[PDB]
């Protein structure tokens, strides 16, 4: 049993196994039913999981938010870091859209309504995430056992990647995951907190239709398919209805100067709202 301040945890109970990360689940040590999950150091990679998880620390410490998820302490020493965070009791978003066979547009809006919140509090404190996909949107019911499903409360989990970006520069580090990175980062460009909204439309894309919204035998097919095609249009299920396509159209511009801005998405009528 390991103890990082007012809460406890063992290596028993694996939530996930990272390369950068491995989670456990935890609890409280008085309040045994308040769960957490708790972050470490992956050892076998240990110089970067010990630099990734110092900078979420530095970055979370910073973000209360019902749509992100909390950090509630944390220990950080020269050979060790742990984050001990809120737990999300309903898995990530990644399984949950395939388990449903893709999601309803009324459940895409329940989700994106929530996501576009968070999303206001990072460009609010010139933050940006550049690891948004499925798999690090969490899921919490706050209800009881068989609850609703619309009561799903979702948020944003894995800031390792995040950095401050003052608002009259740009960002250059190539940083995220292939299948949801804008084309500008995974171009070796200088990008900014569009960048976030292009991986945005990508998880909206992949909720409607189980699949990324552009496929290449690999990242160097990606990258080539971006750099030779200068106009990007996804596949979108025809009976889409007209503002969620023009929604995802419009995050998934290629070039990020016609790309929705935030003030753009955060007002979009299909998120009303
Ligand atoms: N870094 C990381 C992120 C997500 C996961 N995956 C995950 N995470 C669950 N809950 C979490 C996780 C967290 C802090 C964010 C690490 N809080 N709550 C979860 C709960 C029920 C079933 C499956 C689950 N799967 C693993 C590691």
């Amino acid at each position: 049993t390991e103890t990082v301040g007012k809460f406890e945890f063992s290596r028993k109970d694996l939530i996930g196994h990272g390369a950068f990360a491995v989670v456990f689940k935890g609890r409280h040590r008085a309040a045994h039913d308040l769960e957490v999950a708790v972050k470490c150091i992956n050892k076998k990679n240990l110089a970067k999981s010990q630099t990734l998880l110092g900078k979420e620390i530095k970055i979370l410490k910073e973000l209360k938010h019902e749509n992100i998820v909390a950090l509630y302490d944390f220990q950080e020493m020269a050979n060790s870091v742990y984050l001990v965070m809120e737990y999300c009791n309903g898995g990530d978003l990644a399984d949950y859209l395939h388990a449903m066979r893709t999601l309803s547009e009324d459940t895409i809006r329940l989700f994106l309504q929530q996501i576009a919140g968070a999303m206001r509090l990072l460009h609010s404190k010139g933050i940006i995430h550049r690891d948004l996909k499925p798999q690090n949107i969490l899921l919490s019911n706050p209800a009881g056992r068989r609850a609703n499903p619309n009561s799903i409360r979702v948020k944003i989990a894995d800031f390792g990647f995040a950095r401050y970006l003052q608002s009259n520069m740009m960002a250059a580090t190539l940083c995220g995951s292939p299948m949801y990175m804008a084309p500008e980062v995974i171009m070796s460009q200088h990008y900014d907190g569009k960048a976030d909204l292009w991986s945005i439309g990508t998880i909206v894309y992949q909720c409607l239709t189980g699949k990324a919204p552009f496929q290449a035998s690999s990242p160097q097919d990606l990258r080539l398919f971006y750099e030779k095609n200068k106009t990007l249009v996804p596949t979108i299920p025809r009976e889409t209805s007209a503002p969620l396509r023009q929604l995802l159209l419009a995050l998934l511009q290629r070039n990020h100067k016609d790309r929705m801005d935030f003030d753009e998405f955060f007002h979009h009528p299909f998120l009303d709202a």
